[PDB]
């Protein structure tokens, strides 16, 4: 049902990321990066970012690599990265990608 | 199995590409690009590629823009994409993403 991706938290950003999705050679890791072109959240929030939370029906998912990016004193962009160490944790965030690319599809 | 990738029906490709999803602002259309890295297909090298085949329980999702990638002069990698322009397009890909993406996890 309800997936959402959080800057803050309690506050669903509106900016659909793009997403990258990348798998270790030797198959022990794995990486999503995404990247928000003038998320909500930048156009004075105003909070201060520290974290980004994938939230659905299991709770969240947690990252705090993340880099808003900016243009003569302007956030114009956010970066993050989710780094997977483990067979639990890709299976985890593959079930949030598909809760959230599903109800964030085409009109 | 439930969702694999084939270069040439009826062979799976067992190199895992890196995977970029992208949404048109407006919701109108939506992009995956597939990245393999020196994927078997090249490496055996004999039969031709015209296509890129995602293959599931309910059938294949099939793209016809797929080029090999020259790194130093050399043909070494494929580049793909995928295009969907309806909601019917991108639900579906989404299904065999999901499928493809649960059973090409990681290990120890």
């Amino acid at each position: 049902a309800m997936a959402e991706i959080q800057f803050i938290r309690g506050i669903n950003e509106e900016v659909v990321p793009d997403v990258r999705l990348t798998r270790a050679r030797d198959g022990s890791s794995g990486q999503a990066m995404f990247y928000f072109d003038n998320p909500k959240i930048v156009q004075e929030g105003n909070l201060e970012v520290t974290g980004m939370y994938m939230v659905d029906e299991e709770g969240e998912i947690v990252t705090r690599d993340v880099n808003a990016k900016f243009i003569n004193g302007q956030p114009v962009a956010i970066e993050a990265t989710y780094t997977m160490r483990s067979p639990q944790e890709w299976d985890r965030f593959i079930r949030f990608m598909d809760r959230y690319a599903a109800s964030h599809g085409l009109g």
